[PDB]
């Protein structure tokens, strides 16, 4: 826990959350995107149309070239660069300084975002998915090994300019209400989890639960939307369409292409269903659920306009930012588990509320994992 880290994240809707950090000596301040969906720490190290500032190795007395190139291909985009090590600090984070690996970005493609206000990315996931390979120690591992910071961190992402908190080294009890519910981290590469059941407005989607994790399911703060496998995505859109059949929307809408609008303050929230994702518990045949409100998957962009924040995937389920926003998420690396709880900055609806509830009985949860 720590009071100094409570409101240390900012960003703008759909553009990711970022925390401030400093690299080098003397300290070079840079806004770094918080990403539990990758494992590389990378910062702009050369001009780019979208970068307001960038890491200048030359000006840091502590830089150290590792003399190795590097590139990382995300679903979204990619960047290329040169590996090295330098001293890093998080102003509004723990009170420590560590020498970590740093990918100085020299070239990028569809990575940086115009007006995002961040110039680097902090992959908080495990070594196994780090580039060039799992020998390039990710930041958090370095932090844990060099300092006493406990091997744990939590994220409180709040919707709307946007903000939230990244509690390094623990859990801050003033950021959530109710009980925390844990789901096992299936394997230490991405923050993989297993979804055992899915319901829309109470109705079980009735799909073989292997489909829910077809390929895999991960907790990705570096992705905006809720990303579902083809078969699942189709099932939901069909279910969500019917629920809101009272009104009609262009196909481009359900495809995330064109937004929809309503006379300011008249958004028909009630016609959009809640989605319940049931996760594997810590005990035998036990699980729990987190419920998302349409206020979470209908991202805001005169009138009130929104984008359908649920898109299909070819790489498994992705519990993105919009899914994390309603809750306080705990990445308990030490106990290989992820905890969920109603956030202090939860979404609102006079007649409905996002939640984390348990316990539930769910037989054969192991069969839900894909192989
Ligand atoms: C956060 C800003 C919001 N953006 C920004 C662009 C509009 C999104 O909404 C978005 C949409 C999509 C999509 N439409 O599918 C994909 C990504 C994405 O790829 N994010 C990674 C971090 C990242 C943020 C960034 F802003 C730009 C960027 F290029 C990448 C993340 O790490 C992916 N983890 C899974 C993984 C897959 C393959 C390879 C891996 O290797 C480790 C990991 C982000």
């Amino acid at each position: 826990s720590f009071v100094e880290m409570v409101d240390n994240l900012r960003g703008k809707s759909g553009q990711g959350y970022y925390v401030e950090m400093t690299v080098g000596s003397p300290p070079q301040t840079l806004n770094i995107l918080v990403d539990t969906g990758s494992s590389n720490f990378a910062v702009g190290a050369a001009p780019h149309p979208f970068l307001h500032r960038y890491y200048q190795r030359q000006l840091s007395s502590t830089y150290r070239d590792l003399r190795k190139g590097v590139y990382v291909p995300y679903t979204q985009g990619k960047w290329e660069g040169e590996l090295g090590t330098d001293l890093v600090s998080i102003p509004h984070g723990p009170n420590v300084t560590v020498r970590a690996n740093i990918a100085a970005i020299t070239e990028s493609d569809k990575f940086f975002i115009n007006g995002s206000n961040w110039e680097g990315i902090l992959g908080l996931a495990y070594a196994e998915i780090a580039r060039p390979d799992d020998s390039l120690e990710p930041f958090f591992d370095s932090l844990v090994k060099q300092t006493h910071v406990p091997n744990l961190f939590s994220l409180q992402l709040c919707g709307a300019s946007v903000g939230g908190s990244m509690i390094i080294g623990g859990i801050d009890h003033s950021l959530y209400t109710g009980s925390l519910w844990y789901t096992p981290i299936r394997r230490e590469w991405y923050y993989e989890v297993i979804i055992v059941r899915v319901e829309i407005n109470g109705q079980d989607l009735k799909m073989d639960c292997k489909e829910y994790n077809y390929d895999k399911s991960i907790v990705d703060s570096g992705t905006t939307n809720l990303r579902l496998p083809k078969k699942v995505f189709e099932a939901a859109v069909k279910s969500i369409k019917a629920a809101s059949s009272t009104e009609k929307f262009p196909d481009g809408f359900w495809l995330g292409e064109q937004l929809v609008c309503w006379q300011a303050g008249t958004t028909p929230w009630n016609i959009f269903p809640v989605i319940s994702l049931y996760l594997m518990g810590e005990v035998t045949n036990q699980s729990f659920r987190i419920t998302i409100l349409p206020q979470q998957y209908l991202r805001p962009v005169q009138d009130d306009c929104y984008k359908f924040a649920i898109s299909q995937s070819s790489t498994g389920t992705v519990m993105g930012a919009v899914i994390m926003e309603g809750f306080y998420v705990v990445f308990d690396r030490a106990r290989k588990r992820i905890g969920f709880a109603v956030s202090a900055c939860h979404v609102h609806d006079e007649f409905r509320t996002a939640a984390v509830e348990g316990p539930f009985v769910t037989l054969d949860m192991e069969d839900c994992g894909y192989n």
